[PDB]
């Protein structure tokens, strides 16, 4: 059901397009120190820490064919990723959800990528007691992004295990706050390109699987899915695999994923916000099981389409 | 000779303080696109790579009794670092240096903390063909920044070694190319004042020390100065304590250092271009051998400064 998903999106996406000329927010638009701007024109203060030291959080939900997916679980994730920070959302979290749909409502776009971010502020934990400390917060919505475009969804994608390059370990930045500290993940995006695929699947260094650059990584194997536990953000696009792979009764286990399974398993995919789900048919340069995309990873695609019409996990926007 | 140094400092600094109401650069400068503004006003586009992934490199060279400290050394690191991430210094470096003088003398600023940064741009690795990627280039020049006060100096300060976190390993991110990644090294503040010191010595992971959060550590045993090789910053303060150690004839060793040798060694210092040398009198808050700054220390800590009028070493910029 690939062709009913794009179809719509093309459809939605030219009519987007023809608002441009005459509306300002219609390319995305951005939430700076109270006030609403073109994001092509939102700037922040060079001495934000966020920016200094990438000292922040952030979460992004998503809006699909005008409903909101999942923004609660985005909210709640927010909220936990300030806490083990020692930051706190600048504003109720009632008023932030209230802002986000007003923004959506003035963009205009149906799908959209809505990113917040939650900084330290003007001041740094080195010397600036903590008292004075004052965090900052950032918000925009941008037309929906893909870390695969929908004509490679229908394909497959080529992915390479990275050896000149592994995941930050919990010890050092824990995965489970999200963050913009991407070293790592840019390595490994230059690794791939370098050996003539598009996206790196990085190890924890001790011989297991963890996450990519912007995705979590799902191997299919004799019918049960497996994905990393340690190491990883716990995606909310995961969490909605989980949850179709349950009303489907497919066995889901979140446990350590050797590297090995990855050579051995029926199919893969990746998972995320800015894109949904994506299908893995070459790893290392070999087809993954014959190198078409399986029938678990398209019940799985379906599945999680269907769940942004479903008011369990979305709602509908006014614009 | 602390006395001096520190007397000097202070007496530029009420000359700096007594304009800072009249000089609107006193505060500091920043170039951003071409555009010289007062540092507080500074402003960056909101989508900068540098910004939404911390995709960028920098470097901090100083400015000391006005007299650049080592400039060509930190534009030099700057660029090995652009090379090993893949970006371009977006001026040519004699255009760069031209720049940075001219905003030092606009500042008035005698006692300087100057900072570059060169980020991805605009335009991000993940899904954009690297052809039409474009580099941005950020500068600012703020007053002397320190890591630990004049104050404190003489009497040493207080670190711990942390053990609720660990240094982002070299396989993850290169600590040899200078980046805003702080994760682990905000943690690592956070540890410090929980237990009531100042100062986090991060371990690798395997038993060894690495460095801190701004600085580079030393330990002296037995007349012998030990630095971590692998796993820190190539800090051009460090090469300057080995200059200055080779000039009196004390053997260095840049090498691995077990952390155990923390424990007993004689002395300890860090080392950093924002503070210069550094003694640490207690650790795990233990005395250091004593509790007092070491004659090793105090060495160093008087060849350093006095480099800072040597020709080799740095120049004279007019105001
Ligand atoms: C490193 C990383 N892992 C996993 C994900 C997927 O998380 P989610 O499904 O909540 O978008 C992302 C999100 O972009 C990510 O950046
Ligand atoms: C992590 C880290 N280590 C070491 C240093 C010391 O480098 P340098 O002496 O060149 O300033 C720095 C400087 O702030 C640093 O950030």
């Amino acid at each position: 059901s690939m062709d009913k998903v794009f179809a719509g999106y093309a459809a939605r996406q030219a009519i987007l397009e023809s608002t441009e000329t005459t509306n300002p927010f219609a390319k995305g638009i951005a939430w700076v120190e109270g006030e609403l701007v073109p994001l092509a024109e939102a700037r922040i203060p060079l001495l934000d820490q966020g920016f200094m030291h990438s000292d922040l959080t952030y979460d992004v939900p998503s809006v699909w064919d005008g409903r909101f997916f999942r923004l609660d679980d985005h909210l709640t994730r927010l909220e936990a990723s300030c806490t083990k920070l020692r930051l706190r959302l600048p504003l109720p979290r009632d008023e932030v959800k209230q802002i986000l749909v007003e923004m959506v409502a003035k963009s205009g776009i149906r799908d959209a990528f809505v990113e917040l971010i939650v900084t330290r502020g003007l001041k740094g934990v080195r010397g600036t007691r903590p008292e004075d400390i004052v965090n900052n917060l950032y918000m925009f919505v941008q037309p929906y992004v893909w870390v695969m475009e929908p004509d490679m969804q229908r394909v497959g994608g080529s992915a390479v295990v990275a050896r000149t390059v592994r995941r930050v370990p919990p010890g050092a930045i824990d995965p489970t706050v999200k963050n913009l500290q991407w070293g790592d993940l840019v390595r490994g995006m230059f690794e791939a390109a370098d050996r003539g695929a598009t996206y790196p699947f990085l190890t924890d260094g001790d011989a297991n699987l963890t996450e990519g650059s912007g995705f979590n990584i799902v191997l299919v194997k004799d019918g049960v899915l497996y994905t990393p536990d340690r190491g990883v953000l716990q995606g909310v696009t995961r969490k909605s695999v989980i949850d179709a792979a349950e009303a489907f009764g497919i066995e889901v286990r979140v446990e350590f994923v050797p590297v090995e399974l990855a050579y051995r398993c029926d199919e893969i995919f990746m998972c995320t916000t800015a894109g949904g789900i994506m299908p893995i048919t070459t790893l290392d340069g070999m087809p993954v099981n014959g190198g078409q995309i399986g029938p678990i990873t398209k019940k799985i695609w379906d599945g999680y389409w269907a769940m942004h019409y479903d008011a369990a996990y979305s709602f509908e926007i006014d614009y």
